[PDB]
């Protein structure tokens, strides 16, 4: 007793935006029952290795992740990947991150025909660099629904600002597990490093100003230094909407630097939102973003679980192979690495679990939606008051992209970190 959404439906939805996994189209009807929400669709995945099973199925769980998630029942008794994201979300990340920062979201049912419909409505909506990108899996028979949280209501009360962060890892590993020619992961963030090597591949058009230890600090300044940092350079880390309209980055991680047109443009984007004079609005935001994120502690929550990955993936890729009952194909062996396939077999599959969970939390983002208050307005929530211009501005925080990592990526995990760490050794 619930509801299909059907090709009649389709014409209801607009693009909003895309990762590697999913479609995300906002609401653009009339029906109460959906203002101010968005629809989460799956891609159609191939060429993806490590979501095949043994005969080349893109299962639900393999018999290794049967094993390795047995703890919930319920996880593992998911008939498909839209219940099973959803469950994960609710039963491993929700009880780590709380209920008040997460949205699970509903499952609504979809037809083929309204699938078919979004797809080729993406394919006319889509930026053209992302034209040939995996559209709608029309396979499926279930979307998500969530609160759109690029809107602080349903509706305008000034305008809605959203600010979207992708913080990355923000700490650094322990010299444990590390061979003696990488100590220098001990030093420098895999952020840092990964920006050598996309520059080389020409992936962007300078190294980002952005530093993922000053926005986990815990200090006040250096939180609002990376603010500052992500600003100038977004690239895929920083986006801004008004009222679920891009004002800022969304290219990708190709988006350029923000030059003094894009700046101009910006300053009067925020015209309303932040009262104060033309010119000075851009600081103001800034260190209203800034307030909100230190003041939330909600990247100390999320730091933790970053910190889940005890070992490095250079430990913890010894541990995957002892659960796959594989010989391990690294181990001149060290005795750090000796030691991890003595442990039982329960911590070594509790270790594989947590650094799972642990890129979750490490690729995930935020969203700050604010909303300006007026003078007449009673007393506030979580709210952050910028003295200069004596404006209050309620605001609420989300992680979104929180998604179940598949066992066999820990094998891509450390061919990647095997190829940044020894980049970044050759370029000293
Ligand atoms: N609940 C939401 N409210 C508003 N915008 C969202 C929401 N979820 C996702 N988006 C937008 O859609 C984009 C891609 O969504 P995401 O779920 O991260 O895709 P993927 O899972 O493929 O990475 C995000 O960058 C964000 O701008
Ligand atoms: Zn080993």
């Amino acid at each position: 007793m619930e509801m299909i959404l059907e090709e009649k439906d389709a014409s209801d939805w607009i693009y909003r935006g895309e990762g590697g996994a999913n479609l995300v189209l906002a609401y653009a009807g009339s029906s109460p029952l959906f203002v101010g929400k968005v629809i989460r669709i799956q891609k159609a995945r191939r060429n993806d290795k490590a979501i095949k099973n043994s005969n080349g199925v893109v299962s639900v769980l393999t018999s290794d992740e049967q094993h390795l998630w047995r703890e919930n029942n319920e996880l593992i008794s998911s008939p498909n990947k839209e219940v099973l994201e959803q469950r994960y979300v609710q039963n491993v990340i929700i009880p780590l991150l709380g209920p008040k920062h997460v949205d699970a979201g509903v499952r609504v049912s979809v037809s083929k025909e309204f699938l078919e419909c979004v797809d080729k409505k993406v394919t006319k909506q889509r930026p053209l660099w992302r034209v040939n990108a995996a559209n709608v899996d029309t396979s499926h028979d279930s979307a998500l629904i969530l609160n759109d949280h690029s809107l602080f209501s349903q509706g305008i009360t000034g305008d809605c600002i959203s600010v979207e962060i992708k913080p990355k890892c923000g700490f650094l590993p322990t010299s444990r597990f590390i061979g003696k020619e990488n100590m220098l992961k001990t030093s420098v963030s895999r952020f840092k490093m990964h920006q050598l090597l996309k520059l080389e591949y020409i992936e962007i058009s300078e190294e980002s100003e952005y530093d993922p230890l000053d926005l986990f600090s815990g200090s006040k300044e250096r939180v609002l230094e990376a603010i500052k940092a992500l600003y100038s350079t977004p690239q895929n880390n920083f986006r801004v909407f008004l009222n679920g309209s891009l004002i800022l980055g969304g290219s990708g991680e190709s988006t350029g630097r923000t030059s003094p047109e894009i700046g101009y443009a910006f300053e009067d984007a925020l015209k309303g939102f932040i009262q104060s004079e033309d010119g000075h609005r851009t600081e103001c935001f800034l260190q209203l973003v800034s307030d909100a994120v230190y003041g939330s502690g909600v990247l100390d929550r999320l730091l933790e679980i970053q910190k889940l990955d005890k070992l490095d993936i250079e430990g913890a890729i010894h541990c995957y192979y002892d659960i796959i009952n594989q010989p391990c194909p690294i181990c001149r062996p060290l005795e750090a690495e000796l030691s991890l396939h003595a442990l039982p077999l329960d911590e070594s599959l509790k270790i594989v679990k947590e650094y799972l969970i642990a890129a979750t939390a490490k690729d995930c983002s935020i969203m700050i939606s604010f909303q300006s208050r007026n003078a007449w307005d009673s007393e506030p929530g979580d709210y952050v008051s910028l003295k200069p211009t004596n404006q209050t501005f309620d605001y609420k925080v989300h992680f979104i992209d929180l998604s179940l990592k598949p066992l066999k990526r820990m094998e891509s995990y450390y061919k990647l970190d095997k190829k940044i760490i020894s980049f970044y050794n050759r370029k000293q």
